[PDB]
Order: structure tokens, then sequence, then C-alpha cells
């Protein structure tokens, strides 16, 4: 068989692929940072009616090891239909075995979101009513970075901000950008035509396309943390950051999503600003308002997440905090998983990029009702 990883997203180093029951693969570390977790290969020429042993023998360096226990690796045959396969950790790697229906497959840690589809939402979203193309950045490499503007109104007044996959390897992020730029096609909508009548989305559906097509987990091409250059930005080695603060700073802020995905934690949650030095009780009950409204309308839940930060003890170089605090605005890091939503047990497909798109879909339901709220 012939294993490779030369395309869109693609990571893995191929050790030996000589014996079905002993395939050995090594993840490949991002293009300058030494984190390394996303995988995405394929393998073709496979033999029928044969058990395939995969292992990823590095498993046990990468950035969030402990996360691998309890992932299952996704599959598919044909790039459409994406498939959970047994997966186990132990100190060798990570393992998962398949006996294929057909000679090619492929496997990813998350469904991916190609750069090539990433044009076609563009596209996409500039055929809707009220969208255009507000701005466009330039990542290190020369790669676009679309700004989109929804406005309907001619009057309205607050700006919500929505930005997505600033890691790369979180691919269910744009998908979830996705879910919600196809729901602005819908011809009756009563809820967004109550949301636009007072609101204008900004969305940038891909803040590291850099990073997501070369494969990478965690960095941008300079090897920066796009995620932890918010309080010192630069036009050099953070570009993709430097051009949203820039758009912000002129527009207004109203609103703020940082969509992203977590490795370890099998369940949807939000991390809000509550460790800001100007945290105050306006947002406390904002916070509170979204996520009891989100989770009585999506899969999302409140008890799992990233522990509280104690009062003024938050990072500001994280695009939460930093935006949360300097426009004053309802804030939030929304954390899709890379295994399963375990409240709504789904084994088969795990999490995925057609429930990342619901999750856009309800998060914008959920803004609707609290639109008249956020200022
Ligand atoms: N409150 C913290 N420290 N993180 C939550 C926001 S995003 C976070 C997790 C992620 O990357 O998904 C990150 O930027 O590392
Ligand atoms: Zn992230």
């Amino acid at each position: 068989m012939q294993i490779r990883a030369d395309f869109d997203s693609g990571n893995i180093q191929v050790i030996d692929a000589s014996d079905p029951r002993r395939i050995r693969l090594a993840i490949r570390p991002d293009l300058a940072s030494q984190h390394f977790q996303w995988f995405h290969f394929k393998v073709e020429g496979m033999a029928p009616a044969t058990e395939h042993c995969f292992t990823l023998v590095n498993a046990g360096q990468s950035a969030y090891s402990h996360a691998w226990s309890g992932y299952q690796a996704v599959a598919s045959y044909d790039g459409e239909r994406w498939f959970r396969v047994p997966s186990q950790y132990d100190a060798d790697g990570l393992h998962f075995q398949l006996e294929p229906e057909e000679s090619e497959v492929r496997f990813a840690y998350f469904e991916p979101y190609s750069r090539e589809r990433h044009a076609r939402l563009v596209e996409r979203a500039l055929g809707i009513e009220g969208v255009e193309r507000l701005a466009v950045g330039t990542s290190v490499q020369g790669r676009d970075i679309e700004l989109l503007r929804v406005r309907r109104h001619p009057d309205s007044h607050l700006k919500l901000w929505v930005i997505a996959q600033q890691h790369p390897g979180e691919h269910m992020a744009e998908w979830f950008m996705e879910g919600l730029i196809e729901r602005l096609q819908r011809p009756d909508d009563t809820e967004m035509q109550r949301l636009l009548e007072k609101a204008d989305l900004y969305l940038v559906p891909n803040m590291n396309p850099d990073g997501a097509f070369h494969g990478n987990l965690r960095t941008n091409a300079a090897g920066q943390d796009l995620n932890r250059a918010w309080l010192e930005p630069s036009a050099e080695r953070s570009p993709e950051v430097w051009f949203v603060q820039q758009e912000m700073k002129r527009h207004g802020v109203d609103l703020f999503l940082d969509i992203h995905g977590d490795e370890e934690i099998p369940h949807v949650f939000a991390a809000g600003c509550e460790g800001n030095p100007g945290y105050t009780p306006r947002l406390e009950r904002l916070e509170q308002r979204f996520r009891e409204e989100l989770m009585a309308r999506g899969e999302f839940q409140i008890r799992h997440g990233y522990p509280r930060s104690a009062p003024g003890q938050a990072n500001l170089a994280l695009a939460c905090n930093f935006v949360g605090q300097t426009y004053d605005c309802l804030a939030f890091t929304i954390e899709m998983p890379f295994k399963d939503h375990d409240d709504n047990p789904e084994p088969g497909t795990g999490w995925s990029g057609a429930r990342s798109k619901r999750l856009g879909q309800d998060v914008l339901s959920t803004l609707a009702v609290l639109v008249d709220e956020l200022r």
C-alpha cells in the first residue's frame, strides 16, 4: 500500500507500511513551531478483506497527549462521509483499526475543511442578500483573510463579530462558520429578520489559511500562536490578527465570538471573560443569558469547560479577553470537541462538520434573542 499527505491540510510522516497489521506513522510538527496533534493522510492500494492496524508512534509527544484517551480517529472513503474507527491509546501511541471496504481511505483528526471549500463558502456568501466583502487581510504567505459583513438595514447600530480557526488544526471552527453563513440563504427566517434589523454581522471564516493549508495544529506560518498575539500584534509576524484589530478599531464591536476546538473535553462549551479587570456585573449577566439561551437551543452545556479565572487574572493576550475588555462587549471563546459531545452521544461520527454547522445556526438563534440586551 502507499500512504501520503501531499495535499491541503495533509500531515503525516510514513515510517513503515509494509505490514497491514503493523503500519507505523508519525505526526509532523508545525511549520515553525514544536506543536503537533492534527494529522491527515490518504492510504491507497489496500488489499481486500484485510484488517489494517495503524499506530501514530509519537502521539505521546504531541501538544495535548493526555487528550488521546477516549479519542476515536475519523476516516472516509470518499471525503464526504466521515466515520469514527476503533481507537486506543497507550505508551506506544495512538492506535486505530479498519478493515477497508474499498482500496483507498483517508484518516484525519477531524473532518477537514479545505481552502477549496473555503473559496466555495466565500463565493456562496457573496451571493447572499446583504453580504459583502468589507475588507481583506493578507497572511504571512500571501493568502486572503476575508472579512465579510452582513448588513440588510442601512440604520442598524450593533456590530456582532465572529472569527474562526485561529488555530489551524481546529477544523470544526470553519465548519461552524459554514453553518452560520448557509442559514443566511433562507428566504423566510423571522429570527434573522429581527436580528438584522438591529445588527450587522462581521465574519472571518478563517483566521489562519497558511496553517490550515500546511496541516499545522497551532501556529501560523511564522510560528506564532495567533491567540497569544492580541496584546501585541505584528503586521510582520501576526498579520492575520493585526488585520482584524485594525478593522475592529474602525467599525466598533458589540459582541465577539472566537470559534475554537478542544482536544480533551468531550463537550461543547464557552469560556468567558470573568478574569478581565474590566469585567462588570453587566457582562456577568450577559454571559449567563447567552449560555442559558444557547443550552436551551443547541448542543451546548455549562458544567464542563475550562476553570474560571480568579478576579482580574485573565490573560489579555487571548482574543476573547482582549476584545471583550477593549470594547466592553459580551465575548466568548466557543469550544467544540474533537471527540464527541457526550451529552448527546453519536459514536458513529462523534462531533462532526454537520453538528458544527448546526451549532453555528443555533448560535444565531441565541443572538436574535439577546440582541436588545447587548447594549
Ligand atoms: N482561556 C483559555 N486559556 N483558553 C480558552 C480560549 S481559546 C484557548 C483554547 C483553544 O485554543 O481552543 C487557547 O487559545 O489556547
Ligand atoms: Zn484554539
